[PDB]
């Protein structure tokens, strides 16, 4: 692999001082880009995921528009449950869908042994290697996967939900089966994430998107242990393979209640949603971890000038140490690319000015 | 009106010591009750709201099953935007719906002057008077309305949403029009809430259900000021009318970030979702306000024995002072009435035992 030229994102991730704050955006490869819609219209959702060249292209697109300090591989969190044997039908503009969700304990028999998942996800590894080569060391490449609890919500709910009532019903009524499902997911995720690093990912993000549906007690029993397991095991496996460990990010959307624990869970970086004040997030996490976030993505509907001001305030609150700028959630498909660029430019410009 | 016999809920609400912890459940009148479905099947959603006798009946139903320490009038938060002139079409098992949401500033012209809303909501006042008479002083009757921001989300989104992207787009792109809408809502809510008290409500809850979509900054500009306004103005109007002010509850679902402010917003009681640890909620609010909540409603899917234990832990954490037991969100329609009764019984039984 080519020698990484700009490693600001990695340095910030490990806690080191940098000359400016690095920035990237969740869903930077997303429908808000016309060219994204265009190269997606040639296939269908999970078919695009299967073409290394197509995934590489989607990954690169935002980097041609904006001087982002990292690329994130284009994929979907749902590729893991799919690799586990669940059928997906992402259909006429409706998004994530399992037409046959898991509903009882017996449904667990449908799933592949987690030890074979990595071999099912070979196309992802190929896309990562290809992208790492094509980026030619411009900026680091992030790999990613959904956290076990979050993947479980999708597998049980069948898609998105406002309450996770079915998934939480499993936790309360089927605690043993739930732990089994969560361990299967963990055991699939670890080789998948190691594989992404072996293929060339330089950092990893674990996306616990459905954290906030759980209170502290449920989260500590059913989400946290597996989050800790993933980092511990990925790190162990990488060491033993003779490879360097990469910075790992845990993002728990709506996980204000778990920030303290999440700073102790084995991740270099804790990603935040926009509902936590940066100064309060810093109190919760301490001085030991890097923070990532947390601009309300809807803030990008504001004027370019307003975005600039909202960024200035955000950076003032986080301070220059142990910080990666990002949004608090993925970019929405109706957002203006010019406003995305305004956000990237304001982070770079203000963070330098703040250092002066 | 008949002399209130059991006023435990009111005493707890004002901060006074009580012999046991009072308990009620958000949506205690809801589809989880077979008899609720039955008496609803005779009309349609907002037609039921319009029959004083029907609303009274739905209100009373849960009190026949469970020794709840308060009744809450059956209504919908959406009756206010409807009274403002928006058409509702709650249709074949899909829930809240405005087929013609507000989408631009010009749409504000569609709405009635907020000063006439109270006269449009006469049916609610009639249902409250009737229910207060029929309850015959058994327990206090709570009136309620949605908070201005929450009602705005419904009016702009057209119903439920996972992102409130359209509503938050108004805040960012149309801040003046948004403040106008929020003031209209405030100005409609104040006479409506005063009217509920004049008709016989003994407490009031303001439901800020869509709080958590906002971060601290947006919330402080667009949600908090109106929340403060509602309490101040309702209290003022009631004093001037020669009436006693009633305990007021602010419930902000997913509003962990605003708890400190909400304790200063003029409400006797702050209601919590299940994502805040009770002990941390007590730190945020201080010793000046009563707290209400906060059992994860999904916890009721657990065994009766497990519910008992989860309640014991919850009460241990809140302590016996300045506390009203409730769930952290409304009861879900697939829940078992026997498990609801288990929750009510465990709160009473443990809170007495805890006092011994």
């Amino acid at each position: 692999f080519p020698e990484l030229k700009n490693d600001t994102f990695l340095r910030a991730a490990w806690g080191e001082e940098t000359d400016y704050t690095p920035v990237w955006c969740m869903r930077q490869a997303g429908r808000y880009l016309p060219e994204f819609r265009e190269t997606r219209a040639a296939q269908d959702f999970f078919s695009t995921c299967r073409s290394p060249e197509a995934c590489c292209e989607l990954t690169l697109q935002p980097l041609r528009r904006f001087p982002l300090d990292a690329a994130i591989i284009f994929s979907d969190i749902l590729v893991v449950p799919q690799a586990l044997g669940m059928e997906v039908t992402m259909v006429p503009g409706k998004g994530p869908s399992f037409p046959e969700p898991l509903r009882e304990e017996q449904d667990l028999e449908r799933l592949r042994d987690p030890e074979v998942v990595a071999s099912e996800l070979g196309y992802v590894f190929q896309a990562i290697t290809l992208t790492r080569q094509r980026l030619a060391g411009r900026v680091p490449l992030i790999g990613f996967a959904g956290a076990p609890w979050t993947l479980m919500t999708y597998m049980v709910e069948g898609g998105g939900s406002s309450t996770m009532a079915q998934a939480k019903r499993w936790l309360y009524q089927r605690p043993q089966a739930s732990h089994q499902l969560l361990r299967i997911l963990t055991d699939a995720l670890v080789p998948y994430l190691v594989g992404q690093v072996v293929a060339g990912a330089q950092a990893l993000q674990l996306f616990e998107s459905h954290a906030g549906h759980l209170g502290p007690q449920l989260f500590n029993k059913f989400a946290l242990p597996y989050i800790r397991d993933v980092a511990k095991q990925v790190k162990a496996r990488l060491r033993e393979a003779g490879l360097a460990p990469v910075p790992m990010i845990i993002f728990a959307k709506d996980g204000h209640f778990a920030l303290e624990e999440l700073a102790q869970a084995g991740y270099e970086v804790v990603g935040l949603d926009w509902t936590v004040a940066p100064k309060k997030a810093r109190e919760c996490v301490g001085k030991t971890v890097t923070l990532q976030g947390n601009l309300d993505p809807c803030a990008l509907y504001a004027s370019e000038e307003e975005i600039g001001q909202l960024v200035k305030q955000m950076l003032d609150d986080f301070g220059p140490h142990r910080y990666i700028a990002n949004l608090g959630h993925g970019l929405y498909p109706d957002m203006d690319p010019e406003h995305v660029g305004a956000f990237v430019d304001a982070v770079h410009k203000h963070s330098r000015l703040l250092r002066q």
